[PDB]
């Protein structure tokens, strides 16, 4: 369907408009490559990490592989998931109101 570079570029730019730091902590595959996004609420000092999974109908949606309000641990699953797969992509999001700027639904 679409590049996964197209969507980043999207993601960035909506971040970057609604006031928060948005950058490709790890350039995957073009085409086809996953997507990590790791959220840090700067206010509340915490962060989560999302990772794409799909309902048995084939929507996309993100769910979160891991939580923990220790940060380094969100920075271990993402070095692992890289290892996993060479492909992937990791785009960190650094808000005051720790928004994700996702648009496809998120698993709470």
């Amino acid at each position: 369907l679409l590049s996964t570079d197209i969507w980043v570029a999207a993601l960035i730019r909506r971040a970057e408009l609604g006031g928060a730091f948005a950058t490709v902590a790890r350039k995957g595959d073009a085409r086809a490559g996953a997507v990590l996004v790791k959220a840090v609420d700067r206010r509340e000092g915490t962060a989560r990490l999302f990772s794409e999974a799909t309902r048995g109908d084939g929507e996309r949606f993100w769910m979160q592989p891991v939580r923990s309000t220790f940060e380094p641990d969100l920075d271990a699953y993402a070095e692992r998931a890289a290892r996993i797969d060479p492909d992937i992509w990791v785009v960190e999001i650094e808000d005051r109101d720790g928004r994700h700027f996702l648009t496809e639904p998120v698993e709470s």
